[PDB]
Formats: C-alpha cells, structure tokens, sequence
C-alpha cells in the first residue's frame, strides 16, 4: 500500500516554452544540416527570450523568426496574457565556433525505464499527468474552452496496493485563463472537459481529492509569472519520478549528445525487454567518459520481476544493442528534425518516436530461450 | 552483481557557477531580510552573466558586486582562462514586484534518501564523486597544483555484489588547466594529489579503469566552453542518481519554495529513519498542491530493509515531522544565509547543515518499540 | 532670402524614450544623493529596455520600476501600440564602482546660443517644431484626440529675407495612431487641433506646404519601429541646427559632466548677452581638458550684431561668469532632480530652468557702459 | 581674433568601437546585397557588445564573428586592457523583418561644409584633431610605441585673427597605455612621436599649452571605462563643430537613409562650390519629409565669401545636383562596402571617398560665368 505522485506542465509553462524554442532551433538546423552540432539554451522571462549556446553547422536559420513562431504557436499573442510573440524581445548569443568508434562528447549517466502497468509501457502517473495538460491545450486551441490561456500544470497521486494501481487519490489542475471566466465556471469546465474525459472513471471514487485552480484566479502567467529555462522539467520529460534520472537535459541538444541519445536508447532497451516478456519492469543505467566510445558502465535493474537470470539480461543487452555514441544514432535513426514534438508532453510514451518501437522484443525473447514446452 | 555510476562537477563548471551566483544573491538578501521571497535564475556564457527572476524583499543588494565576487572566489580572473570576474558583463533582470497553515507556493514532488553504506548515510558513488572535485578545487586553491583551473568533472563507477560495495570499477577525472603543464605530468599529478588521497585503496584494484583528461588538453572552459544555467545539476546536488528526483532545482530559491525546503525535509526524515535503525535504506516522496498546506502525498520506501512494518513507518513520519510548508522552515531553522555553501559539492552529506542532524533518531527508535528483551 | 529647417520629436519617439529613462534614473538618484556621479545610457527596441553605464552614489533606486513608470507616463501600455510598460523586458547593466578648482571630468567642446527672433531668445524653427510635438502629446493625453499614439515627429521650414522671418514654407507632422482613424480624418484633426493652434496664422500662406502623415498609416512605432538610444537627438535638444554643437549628449549625465553643465552655462551666457542688448544673436563656444578647471578656450560669436566691441564682450564673459566645472554647478544651482523635464521638448526655451534666467542682463549692460546721454 | 576648438577620438574610444561594429555589419551585408536596408545600432560596455536594429536583406552574415573581428582589429585582445575580442559577450537583437522618384525614408535635416583653409577643403581644427588620434593608432600598431593601448582622445584649439589661422593655442592628447610606462616617459614619447610630427611647427609657439594625459595614468579604458553607443560622435564624424549639424548619425545606416546619404551629398556640393572658386567657405542645409522625393528645403550659406550672387548659387545647386534620395545614391555610387573605413577618423577630408571628388568644380565655374576678360 503506497501513494505515488507525478506532475506535468503544458506547452505554455515558461520552462516548457524554453525547451520548445531550444528544440525548434535544433529542428530548423537539422532540416538543413542533419549532422549539425547544437547546444541551444533558452531563457525566458518578462518581455524577453534569450537564445544562446553553441552551434557547429552549415545551416542558415533566423533565430528570431523561429522563436516568435514557436511562442505564437504556444499561444502567447497579447500583453493581456503577460507575453506576446509579435512584440517581445528576442536576443541571440549563439557562438557558431570507423565513425562508430567516435568517443562520447561528454561524461555522464543516463537512465531508461519501462513498466507494463500501461499499454505504452510507461508509469501510469506521468502518463495521466501528461494527458491532462495535453487535454487542457487541445480544448484551449480547438475553441471548446476559448477562455483558457497557455500556462497550466497537472499533478496525479495514484494509490498502489503491493504494486497494483488501486485508483487515483488526488488530482491537481491549475490553468491560466482570461479575466472574464469566474472560478466556479472554470472548475466545472475543467472537471467536465479536461479531468473526466482523461482519467478512467474506475480510478475516481469518493476518496479522490480534486484541487482545481486551488489558489483561484490565474490570469498572468507564462514568462511574466515565472522565469523559464531549458532543461528545468527533466522529470516531466522522462518518467515523472517513478524511475531514476542522470541529470542531463534533452532539449536544444543534437543526437551526438549522449545526455539525449543514450537516454533515448536506454528507454528503447528497457521498453524492448518489457515488451519481450523478460521482465514486468526494467530500469537501465548507462554512463560514458568524454572521448571514450564504450560506456563506462551498463546496469540492468528488474526489481525482482525478471523472467530470466539478471546476468543473462546484461548479456542480451550487450549482444542486441550498440550503446556506443554513434551506434545510438544508427540504432534510432536520429538525424532528422523530430525534436520540437518531444519538447512538450513528454519524450516517452508516444509510440511514433523511434526509441518507442518494440522491433527487438521477439528477437530478445527468442535469444533468451523463452517458449512453451508441450508433453 | 551490478555496476552503478555517479558524477560530480567542481565549483568552476558553468552550471555550478550559475547555482553559486543564484545562492550568493539569496544569501545576501537573507542576511538583511530573512523572510525574503527569492527566485533567482542565473545564465552564464562567453563574457556574460545574466541574473534574473523575482524577489520580494526589503533588502538592498548590489547584484553586480555579488556576481563578480562569486566568480572571483571560484577563480575566473583572466581572459586566458576564458572568463574574468573583473571584466565580464553582468546584466540584471530581477523584478522586485496561524502561519503554519500557509499553503505551498507551488505544486510539485520531492524525494529524500538515506543509506547506511557510508557514515554520512549517503550513497558511496555521489560521496566519492563530490570528494574528487572538492579535492581538485582544494589542491588548485592551496597552490599544491597551481596550474589547475576552475572547471572540472568527476565520475565514479562502483561495483556492487548483491548490494554490497565490492570496489571501484572506473574513475573519470577531467580538469581544466593552464597551457604550461603537459598531459603526462597532469595525469600523474591528478592520480597522486586528487584520486589516490580520496578513494579508499581497498576499492582500487587491477580491474579499476582510470580516464584522466581522456581528451587531453582542457585549457578553455567555464562559460567560454559551455553555457551554464541554475538548476542544471540537480542529480549532482542530491544523490547522484541512486535515489529518485522530483525535478525541482534548489539554488536561488528561498526556504518558502517546497522544491528546496521539502527536499531538505525529506532528506532529514530519511536520514533519521536510517540513523534510528528502522531501515538500512529509505526513500521519501512528498508532494504538494499550490495553496494547500498538507502534502497531497507522502510515500516511505524502504526496499525491503525496514525493521518495523511499513505502515507503522508512515505513521511515525506523520507523528514526528510537520511537512506543512512552514512546519518545514521551523523544523530546519532555514531563515539564515546558509545556501551559497550548498551550491557546490552537494546539498547532502555535509553534517553541519540543519537537514543532516540526526536529532530525531532515538525518538523514532523509542516510538517504534525497538529495544532488546532479556531472559 | 534663405529657407531654414528644424525638427522635433515627441516624448514617444524611441530616442526620446531613452533620453527620458536616462534622466528619470538621474532624477531618482539626485533626489537621494545630490552629488551622485551618473552616466546612464539607455537602449530601447522591440520588447526591451537596457539601462546601463556607471553610477557613484549612496542612493538606492529600483531601475526597473523607474523605467516602467517612465514608459507608462509616455503612454506605451499595450502590445497593440508595439510596446507595453507593464510587460516589456527591463535589463540593467549599471556598474556602481577649494572645490571650484576641481578639473573637468572629460575634454570636450560645448556651444550655447541666443537670438532675439523669439521672446524666449530661441530660434523660431526649433521653437515651433517643439510646440507642434508638445501639442500632439497634449491633445493625445487630454482626450481631445484619443486615437493618437505616443510616437510623432514635426519639421518646420521658415523663410527668411535677409535674416527676418517672412513666413513658414513647409510643415511636416507625422503621428502614430490607432487602427480605427482613417487618414483624411487624421489629417483634418492634426491641421485643426495641432498645426493651426500652434503656428501663427500670419506665417501660413498659399506658399505653405503641409505634409501630414505623408506615408499614411502609422500604427506601429515607438521601439517596435525604430531602436532608440540616449543622446541621439542632440540637435532637437538644443537649437534645431541654427547654432553649432560640440557633440555631447545631455540625458543620463549628472551636472559634473561638462557636456551638460557647460552647454547649460553657455546658453545662460548667450541668453544674458542678448537680453542685455549687447547683441541680437550670440553663440558661445567653450572647451575643457580632462583634469583642468579653466576652459582650454572661450569664443564669443555675435555675427556682426554686437553693440560693443567683440574683445570687450569676451572680457565681460570672463568677468561675470565662472566657467570652471564647479563654478558652473554653483552658477546654475544644478544639484536637484530637474532633468527628466528637459529630456523631451528641448533643454532650452522653457524659462523656469535655471540656465534660462536673465538675472545677469542689467549687470552686463551696466558693465558695458550702454546708457543714453542727453543734451 | 577668436579661439576655436575641435576634438577627435581614436578607433578604440567606446563610441567609435560601436560606430565601427555598426559599419562592419553594414559592409558585410552590402558585400552580398548592395540594396540591403540596414539600421544597425551597437551598444558596448564592460564585457559585452549588443548589436541591434533592423535589416532587410538576402545576405547571410555572422554578427558575432564580424563583431569579434572588428574589436580584435581595434586592438582589444586581453582582460588587462579592460576588453577582449575573443572572450567578451556578443548579443544580437536584429529584426530581419521611376526609381529616382522614391520618397525619403524619414524626415530630417542635414548639413555639408567646405572651406579653403586646408588643401582637403576641411576646417583645420577637426583635420589636425583626427590626424593626432590617427597617428596615436599608427605608432601603437606599428610597434613604434608598443605600450600604447587603443583608447585615446585629441583636442586642438586654433587661434584665428579675423578668420586667418594664427597658430595653435592648446593641444590635448589623452592616451590609454600599459602599466609599465611612467607618465614622464609617456609625455615625452607622445610629444616626439604623435604631436610634433603631425602639427606644423609654424603653429607651435611659446603661447602653445600642451595637456598630455593631464590626469596621468590611463590603463583601463575602452568599454570598461565608458559605455559606447553608435552615433555619439557625430561632430567628430563631420566638421568638429565648425559647421552646423542636423542630428543624424551615419554608422550602421545603408545609403537609402538620407541622414547619411544627404550629408555626404551636402559635403560633395559644398566642396565642389569651394573647389570651383565660387566661395571660400560654404555650408549647405537640406531637409526631407518621409515619403517625399524633393527636399523640403535647400539652403546655401557662403558667409559673405561668394564670388557670384547667392540666388545664382542656389540655382547652380538645383541645376547640377539631384538631391532626391535615389539621385544621391546614383550621384555618389554608394552601393558598395566602403563604410567601415568612414567609422573612425572622420567621414570627410579623405579624398578617395566618392563625396570628396571635385569632379563638378570646373562645370560649376563655367556655368557661373567665372573667366578672365582681356583688353
Ligand atoms: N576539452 C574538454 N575536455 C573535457 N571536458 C571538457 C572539455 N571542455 C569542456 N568540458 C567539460 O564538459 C562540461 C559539460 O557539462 P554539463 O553541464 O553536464 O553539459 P550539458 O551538455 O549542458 N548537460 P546538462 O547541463 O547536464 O544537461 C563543461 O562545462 C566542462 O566541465
Ligand atoms: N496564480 C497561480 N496559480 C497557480 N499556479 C500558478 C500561478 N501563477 C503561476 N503558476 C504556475 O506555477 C509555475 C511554476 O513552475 P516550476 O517551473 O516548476 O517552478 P520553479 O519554481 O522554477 N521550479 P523548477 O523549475 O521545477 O525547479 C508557473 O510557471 C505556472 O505554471
Ligand atoms: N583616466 C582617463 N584619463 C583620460 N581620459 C580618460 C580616462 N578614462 C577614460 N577616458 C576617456 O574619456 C572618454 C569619454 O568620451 P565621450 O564619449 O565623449 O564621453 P561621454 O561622456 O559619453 N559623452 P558623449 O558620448 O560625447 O556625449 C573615454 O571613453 C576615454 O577615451
Ligand atoms: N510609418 C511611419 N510613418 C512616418 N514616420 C514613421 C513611421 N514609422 C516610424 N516613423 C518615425 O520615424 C522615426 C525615426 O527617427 P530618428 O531617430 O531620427 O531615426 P534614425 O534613423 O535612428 N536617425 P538618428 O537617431 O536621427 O540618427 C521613428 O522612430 C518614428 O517617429
Ligand atoms: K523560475
Ligand atoms: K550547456
Ligand atoms: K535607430
Ligand atoms: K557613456
Ligand atoms: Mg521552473
Ligand atoms: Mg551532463
Ligand atoms: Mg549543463
Ligand atoms: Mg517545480
Ligand atoms: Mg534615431
Ligand atoms: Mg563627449
Ligand atoms: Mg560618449
Ligand atoms: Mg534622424
């Protein structure tokens, strides 16, 4: 019997604004130069975006237009909301100053995770936290609730009973909105259009507490309310705290940065082990030394749910997966402008991303000797 | 049998520069106004520091002098190193626009952890990673190795055998340095002055791999090499990945921000459970809803090492600890300028910090009914 | 027979926005510390104000609130106008690191001028250019023309016939406005409310050309349209080109800066010579060497209109006026927060400023031996 | 009998640093796109360059490399001098969002001047002020005085006797320098290498005062000492105060901006009148209305030195010169990357610039009927 909690934030949360600008700049560069080196760090606050860092590329991009386009899409288009794509400041401080045996670009450690408690092999709490804010954005943009504004957060507390979901104990939904909607109207609409359509009714009972805009009015937000920086939502981006984290941010980094590529690979590995039926849950840790191709370490954790000995799993992983930094890029077909889409609503659990394919599961299952004997 | 890896970075790593500026600004404010509200986000890169965010305070501080003093102390005092305290740009964009029942200032989730694998009740990998970079800084500043420069990283891979440390498998030490030292000289000096004095000789064997400045020369660094931002080393700041993380950054936040205060409290709770002998390792999760005083959730995880039933532990925690946001500040005496010291070499494991006191351990032990029966 | 032209700009022109922020910061400091050293340079463009330079002061000022207050007063309060006081970025980069024999703080040259072609002893073209934009601001702010927006420019071409004003040949008035007013409506209203009430009807004839918003619609302006910097309207600030200029900017400089104080003194000198009847027009040049109290040069130019020999005038000036840098501050009572008012609509010709007093005129006249002999 | 004073500043003065960055960016764009629209405003101070404004161009330029290259050429290459090309911050905030009948892009007024008191038809004071700082830069860069640093100023006071140069009354030379040179050594070297080789010995007498580094040591300078902005040396750029000024800055503006093109044209006109022998000195004023091709006014001032009636001169100017904004660009062949060279040591008096050609002088002389009758 334990209570576990995860959160997510909408595309209009200031940290998420920064992540999406960083990745919109990455995508624009990769469209022209797939092998670009990009380390693009964004900082947003009242009236301004600062886009900085380092790029090595043949590409020619307009950082200001990409930034303004990104903010406009998120929905900040007027001073009444606290922030305007068309009239904010955009400052740029980007410095433009056998292949599988290439060393890691940096040291570090990265984790990946999978669990069969959902069909996408993700933890339920982060899954439903993301779906809530993704729903908030959908009913804002489609005109179902046209008074919604871009900045929102969600938080879901699940109840477990020896590792089985019993229900949802608590739900937090805080949304920005225009001045005209009153709080009772806002709470009813958020319950009917956002919460009830996303959370399974089975998990919602008399024991469920709902905190909808628990401080009431939330008119001013996005960067006016809170400074936002790239890489400040790394637990929202991953597994909502259910799994460990190595500390590296994803957004604004090209696929040569093992902080992103090896975390994607570790998800792919974990997900294929669980899809194979070789465990019910699996956490992978990998680590690198700058200038060294072979990871300094690989760890496979199955929390006692493995269907074959743990040492045999570690072997299967070395056998089927090339975790050298350029083996990663090959393994996942990463040199394409696919990253802006990851930079809100989570890097995992959306099954069109290359690191969410379970195209190794039968291979691992066969290689492990799992198959039924008769008679 | 598993390999686990943690890293740390010196006070001269650009992300750590940002953390220390943010907390130097917090301390300067709390010295004058202990109840200040501070959310100070720093961004450093080639030639500049940007210090931004939001403060509510009666204090009057010189952000530029605090910044320059902080960078000078870290050791960046010349263009030859890539960055100069005295001549860099400092830009400021800080907007200055029953008490225990006060609501949390934000939603979120926070973890704390303790393990008796070290005397300070920390995981060994993060402990020894921090000690390595702390040693690098000490031999740089005391003139033992005067050619060292401020930017460094460490990484240590431990070998476990069913949860007992067998040894150290791999050690990474990457340090900045002046142009005059050659790499063989640098590797010998780092082995003799930094590595061998910090890592127990028992754990160092023929199986131990050493990667000292594995890309060779590292003359240019700090902000010139890599943009740095507040809150981009949250796993170095905590448990090196051994424990989970809720995603919140510590530095530049006053103690009313549950991202910092509740993580400190969760460490205090976990550490006192383990010091009490109520478990060998303990992870606490807590979460809040904005405007709500009582946490939305509390979870006590003991990984099967508890000495009393798990439900009884959850009770002991509600009984002995007030996890309401202002109960935290009272519980830990937090309204003092003590934070710059946390902003490099880890927020945990240094036992003079208030959240590292084990002043509840005997209390919890007595309350749990642990004591020996004779005859 | 010659045509001469001068321009002026409203308080909402971006260069004038910068001047007024610089001087609002100066005034706020002098209110607390009359002997402050201030060199405050402002830069405005789309979404941002940067306030920089150097101050030596005991004062404690909130640069962000002063900036936002200044922009709000000018009238930029919405993204629809291109700029919002409440939601723009404000960045600060101000470094806070016998008395009459004190040296000049810098070298330089400064001119002052007076002419009896107006009652305020100013050239008519700059006088009427300022009055036009000052009128534009008055009918905008008083609701006479509520659709006006803050950014405007004026330009007036006078016809002279051997140095006597014959009339006005050309009038330019370009004003920002809201989207709702059509251009014919705007032209009629500007002619009736701004032009006809300010320019003497005697000077307006069939030969007069009027260019009112000659490019038509002007909805977007202020910083969105044009970057603005302190000290980029030095000819609008002075004599509209009728007199020479030494190149120094006024705004954001305390009275120890001879670029401001000696130009004010040179106006005072010229104005008192002309008010004395010792010439009909008078241009003064003074210059300084850094660290030298006595000006390196003084020149008195009367364009052949002197009523006493030129050498005798130069003597009268050395006799009645102390042009040493601290003699200036004493001569004009300058250590008071009086400067924001100078930073739009001209530093000269408004007779409540201390350098516009003619309290030496009778003294100079008596000392020159001008007085009527009878019989 | 009158004393007149002019100043100049070296390429390392912070305002001049800004002018040269603005024009280096203009040149880089015009090299690729001769018809680019450019309005590039620079701001330099401790540790940073901000390059902003508005460009309409097909060109692709690296603002950061152009900036760093420009600062390096000027000579700021180390923190010991206060500023380093290689390690300063560069921030960019440039928004990239019958032909002779095209309207002026803005209103305004512009002056041009010529006088036969020098062979280049410039006033002597500005001529010799520029030559002094140009000499300071030459002996710094050629290693004659290798301890010189980039920031310097000059100021020269000439004595006139009814409009004829009698001599030089005062000379100011303030130069930055390294820590190693003492002030007596510096004064002797500046007198021998900079002053005596540039100023005619005839003009230097017992009455001449010399102020060499009159405040002594000047080690820290460039942007560390003083914020610099584009367009803050408009009187150094033109005629040193001898002639009037319309207020417009030159640097960072493409030739479609009448603030630059019409001032260049007005110099060309004045210079060709004086070279023709139609006056000994000539000041031209022109002015424009936004969206109007024909200037709102033209004024020809000859200070009583004309050799033909004044009305006939005004006619000659309308006849020989097309002052419509695109007539200017054609008249002077302006669509070429020639502007960085203007942005230090004066826009006039260097006779390879297109507006310094006297290719109309014989034409004007013939058209005026000036020629000798015999017998
Ligand atoms: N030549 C070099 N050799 C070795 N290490 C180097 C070298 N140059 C820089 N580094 C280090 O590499 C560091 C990068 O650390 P880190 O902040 O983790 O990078 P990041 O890519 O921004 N990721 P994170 O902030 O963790 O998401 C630099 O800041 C230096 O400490
Ligand atoms: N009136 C309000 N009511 C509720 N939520 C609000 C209100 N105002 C702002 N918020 C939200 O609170 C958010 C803060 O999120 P977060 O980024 O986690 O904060 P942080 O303190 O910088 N911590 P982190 O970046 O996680 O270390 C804002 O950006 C909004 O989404
Ligand atoms: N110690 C010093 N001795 C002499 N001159 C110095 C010293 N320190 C700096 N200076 C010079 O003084 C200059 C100031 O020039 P200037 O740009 O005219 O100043 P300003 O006050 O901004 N006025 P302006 O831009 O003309 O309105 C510096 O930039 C240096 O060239
Ligand atoms: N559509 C428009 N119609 C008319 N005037 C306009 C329009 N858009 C902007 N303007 C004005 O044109 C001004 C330009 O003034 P000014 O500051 O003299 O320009 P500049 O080119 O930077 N020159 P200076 O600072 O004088 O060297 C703008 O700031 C507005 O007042
Ligand atoms: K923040
Ligand atoms: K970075
Ligand atoms: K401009
Ligand atoms: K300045
Ligand atoms: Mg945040
Ligand atoms: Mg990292
Ligand atoms: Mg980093
Ligand atoms: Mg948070
Ligand atoms: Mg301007
Ligand atoms: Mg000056
Ligand atoms: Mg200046
Ligand atoms: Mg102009």
């Amino acid at each position: 019997k334990h209570l576990f909690t995860s959160e997510s934030v909408s595309e209009g949360h200031p940290d998420k604004i920064a992540d999406q600008i960083s990745d919109a700049v990455l995508d624009a560069i990769l469209e022209q130069d797939p092998k670009a080196r990009v380390a693009c760090e964004t900082y947003v606050k009242t009236g301004m975006v600062l886009v900085g860092g380092e790029i090595t590329t043949s590409a020619w991009v307009d950082i200001e237009k990409i930034t303004r386009n990104t903010v406009r899409e998120i929905g900040y288009v007027h001073s009444d909301m606290g922030f305007d794509a068309n009239s904010c400041a955009v400052l740029s401080a980007i410095g433009q100053q056998d292949p599988l045996e290439q060393g890691a670009g940096d040291q570090g450690l990265m984790f990946g995770y999978a669990t069969n408690e959902t069909d996408v092999l993700m933890p339920a709490p982060i899954t439903y936290a993301h779906r809530l804010v993704q729903r908030q954005a959908e009913v804002r943009k489609n005109g179902t609730l046209p008074w919604l504004r871009p900045d929102a957060k969600s938080q879901v507390t699940f109840q477990y009973d020896d590792g089985k979901i019993v229900g949802i104990d608590a739900v937090v939904l805080s949304t920005q909105h225009s001045e005209e909607i009153d709080q009772k109207s806002l709470q009813e609409a958020v319950m009917e259009e956002i919460i009830k359509p996303i959370l399974p009714a089975e998990w919602l009972t008399s024991a469920t507490k709902f905190f909808i805009n628990p401080t009431g009015r939330f008119v001013i937000g996005g960067p006016m309310g809170d400074c936002g920086l790239t890489g400040r939502k790394i637990i929202v981006d991953t597994y909502g705290g259910m799994a460990r984290h190595g500390g590296g941010a994803f957004s604004g980094k090209d696929p040569s940065k093992v902080d992103r590529s090896a975390a994607y690979a570790a998800r792919y590995v974990a997900k294929n082990i669980v899809a194979a039926g070789l465990a019910d849950r699996c956490e992978i840790q990998v680590s690198y030394a700058i200038g060294v191709a072979e990871p300094t370490s690989i760890m496979v954790e199955t929390f006692g749910t493995e269907k074959v000995p743990s040492e045999q799993l570690t072997l299967l992983v070395r056998e089927f997966f090339d975790l050298r930094p350029y083996g990663l890029i090959q393994m996942l077909d990463l040199l394409h402008p696919i990253y802006k889409e990851t930079a809100a609503y989570g890097h995992f659990g959306r099954e069109h991303f290359p690191w969410e394919k379970t195209d190794k599961a039968q291979l691992l299952r066969d290689a492990a000797g799992l198959k039924h004997h008769h008679h």
